[PDB]
């Protein structure tokens, strides 16, 4: 067998044998075990610079930061190539792509057979959740991509410290990744190796994750979406907890009372910006802190509360639109020690993306840039062709500790108590600004039936309304109808303690006017919606009952510092009967597709909403 170069601190015989089997299959030239040190990170970055995958940015403008640009075919998630290969198809559900496990194993085995020829297999040990904590889970990702290795260092607890927790007998999540571009001897590589054929496959029975053909973070950082959502949602279903596509934030009012909220928005629909928003004018004495921006693990306790942890260690966030007005905490976070992917390159060796001109002199575009495809870019080219300097799904990768608004409990394994949930899709019509569910069941209905317009975070036509229950359409690890039942059973467990359940809200920042522009300013101004939620949590906020729940009146929000009239508020909060009749018919189509094991409570809630519309 090939020399594994197993470090002395790896004491797990079962792990070593698994690496041996995977090395025998993928046939890498060499094997390197990542220790996760800062020194190793710098060596791997220099190796990426040598390969042309990375360009080191200007140390004076963006210290210890790098820029990568990808193949145009490998810029986002590929949902059609993502599979849940459960033993039974009914345990994948209509929202997932299924294939018989042995049939998929026969499909992938020749693809991974020799996939790493001419490359180095990097062994990437990582922990999701704080190292050695009772809620943490350890995985090992084998990858032939140093880009994956350095991004995993930022996004997870990565390296040799994992093996101290694993010991001689600890179990791990087996993760295999390849760019699917084996190299012949003497063959020159490309700067972004990938394959037109891609597979992202999950075997829930064995917790195996197999990724082929893509270097993009969503497809290749196997601890993130593949384990911490798809695999972990299965485990939580069996063990009584949740893995959710949710940010976690803390918010403290001027009276010193602190609350925590978890919000599920679909990919590229506002989680990162909300999770670290800065309270605008009129909110002196308020503070917003970040626990996480993408994934939450949640379980109930005996005290009747729901406790949430963020299992990740960094942010892998959409770049375009970020500036000092929309998200200054993020701007400050990516000041250094950041990996940028598919943004533009300035003449001075800095990065640039659409939206940064809002902080520029005269709010003007840069005179010249090199776009994410390596082409010359000018304001004239952009004005005449609409060419974007940064890809719409371009990303930054940055450690959570770079965030000035990072909550002191961001890595507390005890978690934070969730006082309210928020669900919200990208909807140009229909959905009002904010609505409070009348009960846990009606809140689960809200989350189960939410829709959202597609974004550049996955390949395909953007701007199309689709059902995205709980913002988990691309990430649910089992049948979506059983997942609905899981949320309903959780609420009953909480209610049996005698506790008051967390409120559930539906939000929409994205209503559009006749010109296609957003009616609600959003970003920092979303604090005015969050503050009403806090009022409702304290029992001091008023609201009016309407078809889908309780909404604030104009006088129930704080408008200090924002010129937003009562007429504008009426536009984004009015319940339009015709629009919601059409929307409920789209709910019925969803329920038809999800008929198997669909909870009866959802059809009962729908019938109640239909009555309120026909009243
Ligand atoms: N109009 C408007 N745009 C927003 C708002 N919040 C975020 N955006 C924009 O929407 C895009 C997505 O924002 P993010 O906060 O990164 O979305 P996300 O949910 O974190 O996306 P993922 O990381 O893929 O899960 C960015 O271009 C933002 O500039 C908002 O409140 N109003
Ligand atoms: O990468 C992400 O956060 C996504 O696609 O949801
Ligand atoms: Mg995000
Ligand atoms: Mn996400």
């Amino acid at each position: 067998g090939l020399n594994l170069n197993t470090p002395a601190y790896v004491k797990n015989a079962k792990l070593i044998a698994w690496v041996a089997d995977m090395v025998a299959l993928c046939k890498p030239d060499t094997v390197y075990w990542c220790d996760g040190s800062d020194a190793e990170y710098q060596r791997l970055c220099q190796q990426l610079v040598d390969a042309g995958t990375f360009k080191k940015l200007n140390e004076a403008k963006r210290p210890n930061s790098y820029l990568a640009c990808s193949d145009p075919s490998d810029v986002a998630r590929v949902e059609d190539r993502t599979y849940i290969c459960s033993a039974k198809e009914e345990n994948a559900g209509p929202t997932n792509n299924w294939m018989e496990p042995s049939e998929m194993r026969a499909t992938l085995q020749p693809l991974f057979d020799g996939c790493m020829r001419g490359r180095t297999m990097y062994v990437v040990p990582f922990s999701m959740g704080p190292l050695g904590s009772p809620i943490a889970h350890i995985g090992i990702e084998l990858s032939d991509s140093p880009y994956v290795a350095v991004n995993m260092k930022i996004m997870t607890r990565m390296g040799k410290a994992v093996f101290e927790v694993l010991g001689t007998e600890g179990d791990f999540v087996p993760c295999v990744h390849t760019v699917g571009a084996p190299l012949a001897e003497g063959e020159q590589d490309v700067t972004w190796p990938c394959n037109k054929t891609k597979y992202i496959v999950h075997y829930p029975e064995t917790r195996e994750i197999w990724s082929y053909g893509s270097g993009y973070g969503g497809n290749a950082l196997l601890g993130k979406k593949c384990f911490a959502l798809r695999i972990a949602s299965n485990m939580g279903r069996d063990e009584g907890w949740l893995a959710e596509h949710m940010l976690i934030l803390g918010v403290t009012n001027p009276e010193g009372k602190k609350y925590h909220v978890a919000a599920a928005f679909p990919s590229a629909c506002g989680k990162t910006n909300f999770s670290m928003l800065v309270p605008p004018a009129g909110f002196d004495g308020w503070s917003v802190t970040t626990i996480g921006d993408d994934i939450a693990w949640i379980k109930p306790a005996a005290d009747g509360k729901l406790y949430a942890i963020n299992p990740e260690a960094g942010y892998f966030g959409v770049a375009p639109g970020t500036n000092m007005l929309t998200n200054p905490n993020c701007m400050l976070s990516v000041r250094g020690n950041t990996i940028f992917t598919n943004v533009a390159l300035t003449d001075d060796g800095d990065v640039w993306w659409e939206g940064m001109e809002q902080d520029a002199p005269g709010k003007a575009l840069p005179d010249h840039l090199i776009d994410w495809q390596g082409k010359d870019w000018t304001p004239q080219i952009a004005k005449e062709t609409g060419a974007k300097a940064a890809h719409p799904n371009s990303r930054f990768t940055v450690a959570a500790t770079n965030n000035p608004a990072l909550d002191s409990a961001w890595d507390d394994p005890k978690g934070v108590a969730i006082d309210a949930f928020i669900f919200g899709g990208r909807r140009s019509t229909t959905v009002p600004l904010v609505t409070e569910a009348r009960s846990w069941v009606e809140g689960v209905y809200m989350a189960a039936t939410m829709g959202s317009e597609t974004t550049a975070a996955a390949t395909g036509q953007a701007g199309v309304v689709r059902r995205d229950p709980f913002a988990m359409l691309p990430f649910m690890g089992y049948n979506m109808s059983d997942y609905f039942q899981h949320w309903l059973d959780l609420g009953k467990k909480l209610a049996a303690s005698g506790a008051t359940l967390p409120k559930i809200y539906t939000t929409n920042w994205f209503r559009k006017g006749t010109d296609g522009k957003f009616v609600w300013p959003g970003y920092g101004e979303n604090m005015r919606v969050l503050a009403w939620m806090i009022d409702r949590i304290e029992g001091k906020g008023q609201g009016e009952d309407h078809v889908t729940g309780i909404s604030p009146s104009y006088e129930d929000l704080n408008w200090t510092g924002l010129d937003f009239s009562a007429d504008q508020f009426n536009t984004v909060t009015s319940i339009d009967k015709a629009a919601w009749l059409k929307e409920l018919e789209l709910h019925a189509e969803l329920f038809k597709q999800l008929e198997h094991h669909l909870p009866k409570e959802l059809g009962e809630t729908k019938a109640e909403i239909e009555r309120r519309l026909a009243a």
